[PDB]
């Protein structure tokens, strides 16, 4: 056998081999330097194509051969010397010269038409062409390009809900032409989503099958039925083939394909909500996190589509409504637009009413999220949660949103000596899970609950349980702006009778 | 170094890790593999106790040196057991014989889910025919009939376990190295390794020390430790320390690259196993001291069952055998000792009656009639111990 | 052309012709002593990086000369005589004694 050098460059002096050559004329000089046998030049000779001939020649030749040296002098005397020049300039940018084949022998390769054949093949999604989140498709693909060199690793695209992480990675694999072809050879983004406890098997049943040749998708055995050892062991068999592939894993919720990923020695780009599960990971583990639309971004994103920019003070302030209401975010915010056709200013404050009254349903339209509304989607990221943590988050409520409040003043809703440090413990799984709350260290520690965060509760949780958590609250009140609130003004939530009254 | 990793992977070795090599083991690991890729079949045993670190050290003991694959035994099978049904000993074997399938005809794999075991025995022979000094690593043996199984197949085995005695069912010489409870400077050098701040005082050093006793050594559960210190403050360390105490291994349950949230799951099966009157010897275990060295008679006062009570010795020695539950110590005189990763378990599992029970069933016998063991002459007062003892 | 002996040698020796050389150098003595042709010296002389004019110095070479000669007597004259000193050597252990 070979490896991922030796066999990324007969996959990328592959365009050539295509052009001009032929197994039949190499099967005798290699029945020779002892490298097959009579059978193998049997099921290589008699092929009808020759595109047959030359996957059968370079599958079969990357197991037999200890290195790539016989079939240089092959192409050489075969008067095909203009390859066997080229593939030795290969190996020898890699032994000595590192650095520079990415530069000089890689770099020409470089094809965008070819992206999109590798594109399309890899399942990849298209990208946002119309408004791109600049810095971050861009720090995406930096960090995968440091990382081309490693042999095995994970990159964790993680966020909010509908937050955006899965288009940056449609983008982040569609801008640059170094991505594919340069830095990595080949792409396979698979969708998991996956709940069950045979979902993570599953998955890696179309892995396998992403990277089967188009020729035996006939022959797809039973493989339905066969051991998890096998299916892992039969993948990283046909993994040889796949010299730099990359592996995009677009929506994980369970930590059993973080375990299968790194059993399997897989380099991948990883979108999840949860970003615990990369605990399952001892390894390289590198994160993004899409947070929140800036305020700025928003106006960015709106004009982008067509969305009217303020003017009058009461009209800048229209739009600051429906942006701390969406508190940046992508998905609702696309589902506003769909749904604001009339594009007035006034049609969009409409809207911002019937988000105070209806939550996010009010909002809820047919858009490019498999979601009707961002509700559809966050329902999974509160039944994952561990069944105390389910507790913790469903008085949450009771807490006005856009306020940072001290843990004492959330120690009084949530659920349970005189030590309350477990609030905070359960707070922080919360923003780590679904990145439902907030943490924030220093002055003191604080978290707080958003807007789209928060309506989703409103119109979900128990009409009592509301109306319990409030009162709940009245009771430690009495107990014993850029500013936080202070513990001598506590016995005082009065503050925010405003966003209270509202219940 | 690049050949390797193709034998490793396809012989569904793990990942190496990197970051904290115990070297001592490793390379004893090693050094006895070499000495054996001239026998034509042998037993190396790694055990110790649940998440003591075995299996990680035969990732490692098979990714440092490309000498053990390629030089010494030309390919690897690694394969996890776990089996406690009595169809497990033969799946094992089945999975077996696949991987001697080659990729060509794992198409034509039969339906040799039904087939006799005289039959998936020659039959992976016949594969194994093709391969040429393959170690096996069988990763978490608890059955014997594995071993049998694995001697009837003149195997070359290393083999991960907890419970060191099913080596008895072969009759083949097996050698054997034990994974220790992690020396007091390794644990060190495995915190500062992964980021995790050493003392400057004397305080800072006795949370640590804390941190140290408590875990006793054990790896696993240290590792959820650190997974659960976001502040890492030496402050936020002794809060846990905390947490332990009151909560037991529960307290710091994580998600952690082991297959288990806390050892408590993992012991959980070290405990079924069990002799059904070992399960009892055990279960009282938790009225001890733990880090203490004490007789065999201030045992033979809470445990079950004339007037000799070396049965006492005896199931306590099976219980250091079977999951390293308990210590072993011949002389001055024969004492054994209850750590403390595995006695909170117990503090925190067994019948909270139970423990109330034994407890009442010592003092009954108490009365009776530092580097220095318990005198004769002043046991009728365990009171010493009366600081971990008011804690019930 | 040269063969096996003669061109492993600038591969065994090739660790060193990296760290000290320059196909330049080469180009003027070598259209010289008849083994080049001016498309020679333009393709190896016009190069961005020396690896580029060492490895097409390197293939050029192997096909052109009837033997080793011309490159011995090359890198004494340019002071990188620890070079020619190292493959004369190299052709002695092999054409002085029939056995390897
Ligand atoms: N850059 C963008 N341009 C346009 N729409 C966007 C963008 N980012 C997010 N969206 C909105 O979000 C929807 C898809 O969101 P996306 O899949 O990017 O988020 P996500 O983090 O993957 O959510 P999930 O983790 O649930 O998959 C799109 O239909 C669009 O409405
Ligand atoms: N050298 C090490 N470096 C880092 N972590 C370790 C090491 N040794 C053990 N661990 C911890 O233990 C976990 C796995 O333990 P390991 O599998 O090595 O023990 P074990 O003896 O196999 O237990 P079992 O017999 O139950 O398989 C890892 O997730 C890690 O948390
Ligand atoms: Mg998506
Ligand atoms: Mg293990």
């Amino acid at each position: 056998m070979l490896c991922e050098i030796e066999c990324r460059a007969l996959s990328t002096a592959h365009t050539r081999l295509i052009h001009d050559f032929e197994p039949r004329d190499a099967l005798t000089y290699l029945e020779g330097k002892n490298i097959f046998t009579e059978d193998h030049s049997e099921l290589i000779s008699k092929m009808s194509t020759r595109l047959e001939r030359i996957a059968n020649f370079l599958r079969i030749y990357r197991r037999q051969a200890s290195e790539l040296g016989p079939l240089i002098d092959f192409f050489n005397y075969n008067n095909q010397s203009h390859l066997a020049d080229f593939l030795e300039d290969y190996i020898d940018f890699a032994i000595n010269e590192p650095d520079l084949l990415r530069p000089v022998v890689i770099a020409p390769q470089f094809s965008r038409q070819m992206l999109d054949r590798k594109l399309l093949l890899g399942n990849v999604p298209k990208q946002m062409t119309c408004y791109i989140r600049e810095y971050h498709v861009d720090r995406v693909i930096k960090k995968l390009d440091e990382m081309c060199d490693l042999d095995s690793f994970f990159l964790f695209l993680h966020g909010r809900a509908g937050s955006g992480k899965s288009v940056i990675a449609s983008q982040a694999l569609s801008k640059s032409d170094q991505l594919i072809g340069i830095n990595y050879d080949s792409i396979v983004w698979l969708k998991d989503s996956g709940t069950a406890p045979k979902s993570t098997f599953d998955l890696f049943t179309d892995i396998l099958l992403m990277l089967k040749s188009e020729d035996d998708l006939l022959n797809f055995p039973s493989v339905e039925h066969v051991t998890s050892v096998v299916l892992k062991r039969m993948i990283c068999n046909a993994l040889i083939d796949r010299p730099n592939t990359l592996f995009v894993f677009d929506d994980v919720v369970q930590e059993e394909t973080i375990r299968w990923a790194q059993e399997l020695r897989l380099r991948c780009l990883v979108t999840t909500r949860d970003v615990e599960i990369s605990n399952a990971a001892s390894q390289t583990c590198e994160f993004i996190e899409v947070t929140s639309l800036e305020i700025d971004e928003c106006y960015d994103f709106l004009e982008a589509y067509g969305m009217p920019m303020p003017v009058g003070e009461k009209e800048e302030d229209v739009l600051n409504k429906t942006i701390e209401l969406s508190s940046g975010n992508p998905a609702t915010l696309m589902m506003f637009f769909k749904s604001c056709e009339p594009k007035t200013f006034e049609k969009m404050a409409q809207l911002n009413n019937k988000l105070e009254s209806r939550g996010l349903v009010g909002v809820e339209c047919i858009t490019p999220y498999s979601y009707k509304s961002l509700a559809m989607a966050l329902q999974r990221c509160v039944e994952v949660l561990s069944d105390e943590d389910r507790s913790a988050l469903a008085f949450a409520v009771v807490m006005p949103p856009g306020v940072d409040i001290p843990v004492k003043l959330w120690s009084c809703v949530i659920p349970v000596e005189q030590l309350d440090d477990e609030v905070a413990d359960r707070l922080k799984r919360l923003s780590k899970r679904g990145a439902l709350l907030s943490g924030k260290r220093m002055p003191v520690l604080t978290f707080k609950i958003d807007h789209i965060i928060h309506m989703f509760l409103k119109h979900v949780v128990d009409a009592q349980t509301i109306a319990n958590g409030i009162s709940i609250l009245e009771q430690r009140l009495l107990e014993i702006e850029t500013v936080i609130r202070p513990e001598d003004f506590p016995k005082f939530m009065q503050l925010h009778q405003k966003f209270y009254d509202s219940l």
